[PDB]
């Protein structure tokens, strides 16, 4: 795991679709991880890369309104982002969920893709 002053991050090495990944994180007491700042973002990227992975699902999506991205707590995307160049490109009009790659950058992908995923937990809830 990884643990900051306020959050715990957990990499779950089970291949799931985005929605199953989110429900798994919720049942574990949290949510898909939400990189809202540089510290959290780099921490998640270092974690998945240390585990030998190329990508994981994180908690960002534009499922409800195309092009309106939100975190897994439904709060909106703010000024901070780590989109790779040209992303989010809604490729083939079917990309509504977000992967983080080992560099730390973000790419939108189809939500019916399967991959490992990262949860985040608030320590006041744990
Ligand atoms: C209360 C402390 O909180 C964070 O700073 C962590 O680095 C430690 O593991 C400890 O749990
Ligand atoms: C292989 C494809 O390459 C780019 O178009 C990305 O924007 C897509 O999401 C996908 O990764
Ligand atoms: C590792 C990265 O994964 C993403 O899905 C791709 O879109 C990028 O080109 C890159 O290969
Ligand atoms: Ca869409
Ligand atoms: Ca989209
Ligand atoms: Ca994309």
């Amino acid at each position: 795991a990884r643990e900051t002053e306020s959050k715990i991050y957990l990499l779950v090495k089970e291949e799931k679709r985005y929605a199953d990944a989110q429900l798994s994180c919720q049942g574990r007491g949290g949510t898909l991880s939400m990189p809202k700042d540089e510290a959290a973002n780099g921490l998640m990227a270092a974690y998945l890369a240390q585990a030998g992975l190329a990508r994981v699902f994180i908690g960002i999506n534009d499922l409800e309104k195309e092009g309106a991205f939100v975190y897994s707590d439904h709060s909106p995307m703010r000024t901070f982002n780590k989109w790779r160049s040209g992303e989010p490109n809604n490729a083939y009009d079917e990309e509504d969920c977000v992967e983080m790659v080992a560099s730390g950058g973000w790419n939108d992908v189809a939500c019916h893709t399967t991959m490992y995923f990262m949860c985040e937990f608030d320590k006041e809830n744990m």
